[PDB]
């Protein structure tokens, strides 16, 4: 498309991530690792406000970017992820959050997008970024036989439909979560994917701000593989560019010229998984490609980082109420904290493993 988000503005890094990754890079006891582990905390990521706490710091993320924009004479963007669905990750049990559907959870769901719009409303000069409620699109097209799905799918395209129609109001341009190739990129799951995002760009009034679909985010799939991950069998969509080359065309059918960014901050470690299934702390992954808006695709605005390397996916103790099986597999990293906190060591491996090297 014409408008490329980032193309003439300097992104905002994460203040998040960088009080992380400082405090990390201090850890890690050879001085080069150590320079390079810090040297993370200039790359941009995407901050994700997964509760409601957060959106004052989203407040000072905005007011911070503007007065360093004035500084410099740029234009700043800052990156963010919309994720605090009521019955949160509703096909697993790592990332539950704090609003559920039978107490109120829409309704306070509703409460948190008009808090964000409120702050983002006061900072015109800063541009956002956003991608829309990762997992939850993808768990309704393949998991309506997974209860808590089935029993929240109208929650939540009732709440994606708010954040997306009320962001909008404040012109945050938007990629709507869209799984990953081994998700959503089989063949007989691209139709069933187009016809879902095709219904909530109609609901939310095909406001040009909702610029497309995010894909692998939180993932480890290549954007363009040197070989097909053994994992990937029985999918000729192997990886993010053969899902986005597939799926592009049933959108644009449909009405809709979307565009795409597709996480690799973990990607650069290829063929780490058992079965491609296992999404919690893959253990030997490594920090991919760069963010960058040159792609290799006309259909992809930018590769991004959405999941923050060394933020943990999930516990691996069993008797904590989020432990799900999949992070206690063999190629998740054990043992593993609560999801959303810090992972020293499986940090230090994304910087020993990045690839291309930092
Ligand atoms: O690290 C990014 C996000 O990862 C998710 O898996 C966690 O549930 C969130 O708490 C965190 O914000
Ligand atoms: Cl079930
Ligand atoms: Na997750």
């Amino acid at each position: 498309s014409a408008n490329n988000p980032w193309t003439g503005f300097q992104i905002f890094l994460s203040p998040y991530y960088a009080n992380e990754v400082a405090a990390a890079a201090k850890q890690i006891t050879d001085p080069t690792l150590s320079s390079k582990a810090a040297s993370v905390a200039n790359i941009p990521t995407f901050t994700w406000l997964d509760s409601v706490a957060k959106i004052p710091d989203l407040g000072t993320y905005l007011a911070s970017a503007s007065a360093l924009g004035k500084s410099t004479g740029t234009k700043q963007l800052v990156q963010i992820v919309i994720y605090d669905l009521p019955d949160r990750d509703c096909a697993a049990k790592a990332s539950n959050g704090e609003f559920s559907i039978a107490n109120n959870g829409q309704a306070n769901y509703e409460n948190y997008i008009d808090q964000i719009v409120a702050q983002i409303q006061q900072f015109p000069d800063v541009r956002v970024v956003a991608v829309i409620e990762p997992d939850s699109l993808a768990n309704l097209v393949t998991n309506l036989n997974v209860q808590k799905c089935a029993n929240a799918k109208t929650t939540y395209l009732a709440c994606v439909n708010y954040a997306l129609t009320n962001l909008a109001k404040v012109g945050v341009y938007m990629y709507m979560d869209a799984g990953h190739a081994g998700w959503l990129g089989w063949p007989a799951n691209l139709s069933p994917a187009a016809q879902l995002f095709t219904q909530v760009w109609q609901n939310a009034g095909k406001s040009p701000f909702i610029k497309g679909l995010a894909t692998n985010v939180a993932n480890y799939n290549a954007l363009q593989a040197a070989s097909p991950d053994p994992i990937t069998q029985g999918n000729p969509n192997y990886d993010e560019i053969h899902y986005i080359n597939a799926l592009a065309p049933l959108l644009q059918q449909a009405g809709w010229d979307a565009t795409f960014i597709v996480d690799q901050g973990r990607s650069g470690v290829q063929n780490i998984r058992q079965q491609w299934g296992d999404w919690c702390n893959i253990k030997g992954a490594g920090f991919g490609t760069r963010p960058t808006t040159n792609t290799g695709s006309q259909f992809i605005d930018s590769i991004v980082w959405v999941k923050p390397g060394g933020e943990c996916d999930g516990t691996s103790n069993s008797s904590s109420p989020r432990y799900d099986s999949t992070c206690s597999l063999p190629d998740a990293a054990q043992p593993a904290p609560e999801a959303g906190t810090w992972f020293q060591a499986y940090f230090q491996t994304l910087v020993s493993a990045a690839n291309p090297p930092l």
